[PDB]
């Protein structure tokens, strides 16, 4: 550990990482910071989904989703348990107790949000779908001029997606995914348009899909080395960042203090450059504990020195839910080509086709597939073979549908996974909503209570608002019942339900950014510079200002490698 | 890799590494491989637990342990669901969905039974719960001449002890965890001893353990290396063990087929000396896809012509749960030594004690640590510190009360963990019974049916033994329902309660030792070597063939340092 | 048609169960594996309960039920009375 | 009639039920006979059902249904957890 760098990094998440790839590269002497510790293996903030035995054995991920997700504000604990013994040590009060947030009003929380602390942040479990925002979600990046405008996003987003390796062909070849996409597709003729989820993931083979995260974006291991002997870059794992120390004038970050957790150490460490991506909850503590905006319950006859906007104009989804199962229409359908003889299990028994018929419904390769699972296993009811991947299908946001969509499989369940109904048969279905950025809707820190890390802890006041927000979420619902019943009937215990707020994990605009500070109610510029500060950038999903239903990453790593732009404009590296 | 070694370990965890460190140590070129990855941070094999974030958010933990515990045998599922869609597509019978096992009959199951397939094996989420075995419940080594025996097992526990850093002083200054010592100490005076659970774990702080794991007994580290330049050793993760290929003559073993998970191509392997560490299922499976016992639904018609009581004798322990609220008289006793004056929250509060005084009921250590949380947490009803470790507590097996016992608090949550009880009330108990080893007790493999890695079908057909072991169990929960009783009253959502069968994960004798084949009714001898077969060893809890409650890893770690004392007298490492 | 009971309508469900006898109820095959092992084990799913080992559990109306008291379902039913129309009536 | 424990959480004032009843095609192979060996509890030949909801129109309309009560009860409010939309049993 060095007392100096050049550019120092609040977390290893994938926003981090984009940072580091770039200002790395540039030949800046990089340090990274992050709280949490190496747990992914030895590939360095990798997707711990990469495991042969996960892809095997895929109902058992969501443990390590929940492992990792730990809640933001939980609310003191009033149930009623009245069956203790008389001997037992007793309550009076529903005191604070196990951790709870005496700040929180229960019935205005996102009582789903959570954090991870791990190398990699919430990369190493998430879904990596990355769509990109059409322009109603987006912000802007250059006023009174829409192509110059689109041109910007176009050559970011391409970027964003060569790091993250988006691609839409992974499940090309999967028959419930071409199933329920088909469907869809001649359902909606025209007035809806299907895809492929786009996702950051290379398919190795039939049975394993290397899922992208931090680790594609930058492989997090100390610079220099054998194969980049000119570049600088140190990652300090279990480094809880605490405070940006101000000059007098709030016009630079004069260090960043730290603390060691494995010695206790404190130190203040020097950087020509701040860059703070420690998620858009953790982000605004640190920029509190720093001086910057409010501490403790809000107070307007009080306003703030710095960022009074931080922590207001909260965003978070709405999300909608519900699994199905595949109706006998759709299973028959897979076999449409056959010609099917005798009785399964006995020697007079077959299964063949026509291959290359102009009226088959179905392309060469499912019809093989169909006829091997069926001609092998012939006590087997359907027709799907054992191992066909998920679908991930998706029609994107659209005035006409203003949500995000994803049907298929995904690894977060939320409970107990059934075993009754073949799993072949199921498909989930999640649609998000886009929610409108109020002032009233905020995230703030208690002057008091603590969380683990003995920083100030996280509090919520939201509720989705009137109007647009609420219309189009329950219209939302209302699609998904719609659409879904085109593919099935709704599985018994996953019925249709809107998931608890913030579970979503799609928080934004707690640390916003606009072109004018007071104009636009924001912290930090087109650059992603906090307004006043010559050396203060932020990155992440607080950044976005918008109304969006999308996936937010990608849409951040954007905004990040336009904020990498504006450093190398501005700093010079260090000599090696 | 290369094609040939001087000992080829199959399996990383703690057994597999007690052999490496023996062998490697002693000059032998080594090859390890793994059917699982290297997934736990820079120290390959180590425990999950030991990050700062898992031990400051302990009860997110069990979602580690369920993420990676693979259920062995699951009946095909019998459930209704008779309420689907009429569209949906809906079953005509209970076919076999979802890698359900239709040889496994529900009703002779050990349904709790589960498989860890990551480098080092199950030590990566283990308690780290280390006792000796007393005479009643351990096998013999020498025999006519018990003192002799119990001199040959006092040297080899000591070692691995050593190995495990195992110990008895971690959580000696936990306010919680002498509470209940010093109770029931008290209510079973002359009657039974109590101890803290012998732990392998080193302390590092009052808030951090370092868990002990397969990396404490040996880094798996590639070798030469700069530490050890003389040494050989390679770990190959991802590999799928599959045959120990026998000479016609059954009395070597030629090589080791394996299969490349990543790549998916297959080699044959050649060493010296086969050892087999795969834990007690995937040891048996690995042989009977070997031509070793028998394949597929016992028939007693046609013999095996190898190791006939291969799978038989199986011994899984009963296991008793419940927890309880820690009474009113115990918690008031914490603060028994206090001067308190003032108003909480006051700066009139004061609390004080003398140390020293003989009218004390608790040490300076323990008043110390009250004073100071009543005074920092004025609010705060109990006088229990918020980071106070949780109780280790047994009182071991013994003739009159012959089960082992766990009391304090493990990781392993059953239930939804509750949060409206203050979890530093709340203690766990755990109570394990020893089950006669009985022919009919089996663990086969299906001649049909294929698990995830395309093997043989694990099944078992089990019952807990009517007689002794039955009596034993039932004994068992009522004592449990008597000692927890002296602490506090129950938990409500936490009562009393049998745990499915296996849940322990102690199961053992599926490749038993003894002295003789025939007369022992088993498969291994005391040097842990395959009988008739010069060059093959089996490790882990699969060789103990005694009816045993105290948890079983020591002893299995203690019997193959003994084995390798055999080979290292037998073989001759190549040249370096 | 009592006071109490339109004081408490929350309540009138437990008077439906009551009178409510499953008509046809398959044998039970829930699997029950944290009995105590000094306890009596069954070693099949054996007719237990009044259950009917005629019937597949996959091909019933398990929600069918009967009513045995004077006045029969109408003591306990909704009053919903409407026509059928021309396409429902014989 | 509830069919699950009533909630107690959300204002009885707000809550609205939503039943809606399909109409089932008659079938020759949709049957209640009675066993010739199994009785029930007053000594009579124990009822038995083989049914299924048949495909076709049946099938068709009962999930056409439901998605018309999605629909509809959406324009008076958004379902109350734990009562969410459901095919009851049969
Ligand atoms: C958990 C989850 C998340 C997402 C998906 C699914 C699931 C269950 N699916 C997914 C998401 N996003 C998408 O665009 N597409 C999807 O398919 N998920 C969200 C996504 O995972 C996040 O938006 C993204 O990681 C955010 O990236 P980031 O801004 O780099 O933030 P992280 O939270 O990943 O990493 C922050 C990093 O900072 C460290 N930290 C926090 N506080 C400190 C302090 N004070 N000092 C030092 N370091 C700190 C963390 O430990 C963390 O690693
Ligand atoms: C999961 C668990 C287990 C234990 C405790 C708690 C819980 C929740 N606590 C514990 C235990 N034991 C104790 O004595 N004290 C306690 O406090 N647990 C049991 C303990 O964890 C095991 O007894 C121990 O690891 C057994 O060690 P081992 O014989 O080395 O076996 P493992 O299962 O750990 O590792 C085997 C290793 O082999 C690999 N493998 C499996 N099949 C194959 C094939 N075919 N090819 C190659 N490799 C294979 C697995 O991947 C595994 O890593
Ligand atoms: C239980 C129920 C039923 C209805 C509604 C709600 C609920 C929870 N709501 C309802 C109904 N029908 C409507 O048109 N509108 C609604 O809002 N329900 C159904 C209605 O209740 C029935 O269709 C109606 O009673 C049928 O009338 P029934 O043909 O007279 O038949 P019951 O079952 O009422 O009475 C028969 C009667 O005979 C006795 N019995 C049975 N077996 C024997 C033998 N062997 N010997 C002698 N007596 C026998 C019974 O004890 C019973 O009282
Ligand atoms: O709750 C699950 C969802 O979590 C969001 O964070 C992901 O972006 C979605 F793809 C989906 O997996
Ligand atoms: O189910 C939890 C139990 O698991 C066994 O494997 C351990 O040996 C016990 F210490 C205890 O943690």
């Amino acid at each position: 550990m060095d007392i100096k760098y050049d550019v120092v990094i609040v977390g290893s998440g994938p926003i981090g990482c984009t940072y580091a790839r770039e200002l790395v590269g540039a030949g800046y002497k990089v340090a990274m910071f992050d709280i949490g510790e190496i747990d992914s293996g030895l590939k360095i903030g990798a997707h711990k989904k990469n495991t042969v035995e996960y892809q095997k054995n895929i109902d058992k991920f969501v443990n390590v989703i929940q492992g990792q997700l730990m809640s933001v504000s939980v609310p003191v604990n009033t149930l009623v348990v009245d069956t203790l013994s008389p001997t037992s040590w007793q309550a009076s009060t529903f005191f604070v107790r196990n951790g709870s947030n005496p700040e929180q009003d229960p019935l205005r929380n996102l009582s789903g949000q959570a954090v991870t602390r791990v190398v990699g942040g919430m990369s190493t479990h998430w879904t990596c779908a990355t769509p990109r925002f059409d322009r109603e979600q987006r912000p802007l990046l250059v006023k009174d001029d829409a192509d110059a405008d689109d041109a910007e996003w176009d050559r970011l987003y391409t970027k964003a997606e060569s790091y993250f390796q988006t691609g839409t062909d992974q499940f090309k070849e999967s028959i419930r995914h071409n199933l329920v996409l088909n469907k869809l597709t001649e359902e909606y003729k025209g007035q809806r348009d299907f895809q492929q989820i786009p996702l950051a993931a290379t398919r190795r083979s039939p049975t394993f899909v290397e899922w992208s995260s931090a680790n594609t974006v930058f492989d997090l291991q100390n610079r220099p080395n054998t194969d980049a002997p000119e570049e600088r870059f140190n990652l300090f794992p279990a480094v809880a960042c605490e405070r940006v120390v101000r000059n007098a004038l709030n016009s630079e970050i004069e260090s960043l203090h730290i603390h060691d957790l494995i010695s206790g150490d404190r130190f203040e460490i020097k950087a020509d450059v701040y860059v703070l991506t420690a998620g858009a909850v953790h982000n605004t503590q640190l920029l509190v504990n720093s001086g910057f905006g409010q501490l403790g319950r809000p107070n307007p006859a009080n306003p703030p020195e710095l960022l009074p906007s931080l922590g207001s104009y909260i965003t978070e989804q709405s999300l909608v839910f519900c699994q199905t199962v595949m109706s006998t229409e759709l299973i028959d359908s897979v076999k449409s080509d056959m010609t099917i003889r005798g009785t399964p299990g006995e020697l007079t028994y077959s299964v063949t086709y026509t291959p290359g018929a102009s009226t088959n419904k179905h392309p060469d390769w499912w019809n093989e597939k169909v006829k091997n699972h069926m001609m092998q296993h012939q006590e087997d009811p359907l027709p799907i073979p054992f191992e066909d991947p998920e679908p991930q299908v998706t029609t994107l946001f659209q005035p006409s549908h203003p949500w995000h969509t994803q049907i298929g499989r995904d690894a977060f369940s939320y409970g107990a996974v059934q075993q009754s109904i073949d799993s072949r048969l199921i498909v989930d279905w999640r649609f998000f909503g886009r929610t409108e950025p109020k002032e009233e809707n905020k995230l703030w820190f208690s002057d008091k209570i603590t969380d683990a890390y003995n920083m100030p802890q996280p509090t919520f006041d939201f509720r989705f608002p009137a109007g647009r927000t609420s219309k189009e979420a329950e219209d939302m619902m209302t699609d998904m019942c719609v659409m879904s019943a085109k593919i099935g009937g709704f599985l018994p215990g996953s019925l249709p339900q809107f998931m608890e707020p913030g579970l979503c994990l799609h928080l934004g605009g707690t640390h916003r950014m606009g072109f004018d500070e007071k104009e636009d109610n924001c912290c930090v510029n087109t650059d992603s510079r906090v307004f006043g500060f010559k050396n203060l950038f932020l990155g992440g999903c607080g950044n976005i200002p918008t109304a969006y239903g999308a996936n937010p990453t990608l849409t951040a790593m954007s905004l990040a490698i336009k904020s990498c732009e504006y450093i190398k404009q501005n700093f010079t590296p260090s000599p090696f």
